[PDB]
DNA sequence: AAGACTCTT
DNA sequence: AAAGACTCTT
């Protein structure tokens, strides 16, 4: 299917640097602002040929802080569409995966076309294991040093790996489970189904304080509901 | 200078070379998008060997930070002066069009300008120059070296310029959540000119580190320049 | 758990 | 505008 298409593509398919017309090849940092852009670019061709493959139209968003990065969909079922978003953590693991404020409270907040249309959202999450300043040309490639030790890759729908706990204060990201690599791709996660994951982060309480009284986890979410909501 | 040599290096390799894609050391090449979240990541790797070389040039030392938060890209220092560092920012924006105004976030007004040592490389103190080489681009399948010259470019045109923090810094927030700075709202040529709101370095300082959060916090201290200097002419 | 590191209306 | 969307480190 798309789906395991896409998976065994995505595991199919080393970037070791940026290259200009001329040329010459400037080498990566070793950070995760960088790698994560470097991860969502080396996917684009992917994504893309696959979709192609299915009969799907793939769609990246106008405004920059709108989810997800690619949209697809038929255009005789455009109520079907599936949602695709990178996500990229390091080792030497967890993820952030996107605000529990936004599209998910908000039929129409950041999201390129209403909630309601998606009827999946996958993860692909990429985890490198964390390991120079001049430039290089084409033939030097194999001297040029890699900023990370390795990488792996997987497909996951979002609520399967979503946790209970958030991934940032200030930015409120939903975090995802704190497991082993294995974990995510079997998908292990710990909410009974994707109406109680949702349920969950519809009405999570942005600080301790107002949690306190509420919800700070799985357990007492549970209890919250016997209790009335 | 240091200062001099730079922006002509920079200003110099930006005309002569196009970033087109990042490469695969098996010779594959993937093209770029057209978002700030690729491009100042493009712009920063693309600057590091420019900055390097200039630097090594004039005898400084290059450092960049060790922690993923932490300011700046780039601390410059002789060892012989270690208390004279300088700081290096690279700040992106875009434009639709060339020649309308723009605007820059310059960085966070809560943490190393009010403690002296919250996510920066080397205590606040030790710098004695904030540079910021802003970059400004024109928002407009996989390939193999023999294309580099077909691949399309993800802008129409790439500005760039080095000034002082506090000469660019503007009066109102760049982030809301994020607290931080935002530039002043101008054309490119006031950013090189340096046509600023603030007089000194101190002004700037003294102004950021006492800038309330919110609007209801402001509403009642100072939310601009002018206020700010009313403020300070009846005693603060 | 909260707060560090450009865009949109 | 002001406020709030878009991985990391105590
Ligand atoms: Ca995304
Ligand atoms: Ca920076």
């Amino acid at each position: 299917s798309l789906r395991s298409d896409l998976i065994n593509a995505l595991y199919d398919e080393d970037v070791c640097g940026i290259i200009s017309a001329e040329g010459k090849i400037y080498p990566l940092g070793s950070d995760t602002k960088v790698l994560s852009t470097i991860f969502e670019l080396f996917s684009r061709p992917i994504i893309n040929k696959i979709a192609e493959k299915h009969g799907y139209i793939v769609e990246e968003p106008k405004q920059q802080n709108h989810y997800p990065d690619f949209t697809l969909y038929k255009p005789s079922e455009p109520n079907k569409k599936i949602a695709i978003d990178i996500k990229t953590t390091y080792t030497n693991i967890k993820f952030t995966l996107g605000g529990y404020t936004s599209f998910i409270r908000n039929n129409t907040k950041n999201i390129v076309y209403p909630f309601d249309q998606y009827i999946a959202h996958w993860i692909i999450g990429y985890v490198y294991t964390r390991v120079s300043l001049k430039t290089y040309n084409i033939n030097e490639l194999n001297e040029i040093p890699k900023p990370y030790k390795g990488v792996k890759v997987f497909l996951q729908d979002k609520w399967v790996i979503a946790g209970d706990l958030a991934g940032s204060g200030n930015t409120t990201n939903i975090g995802s489970i704190h497991a082993h690599y294995k974990d995510f791709v079997e998908g292990k996660g710990i909410f009974d189904s994707e109406d109680e994951f949702l349920d969950y982060w519809r009405n999570y309480e942005r600080t301790s304080q107002l949690r306190n009284d509420k919800y700070n986890n799985i357990s007492e979410y549970r209890n919250w509901i016997y209790r009335g909501r």
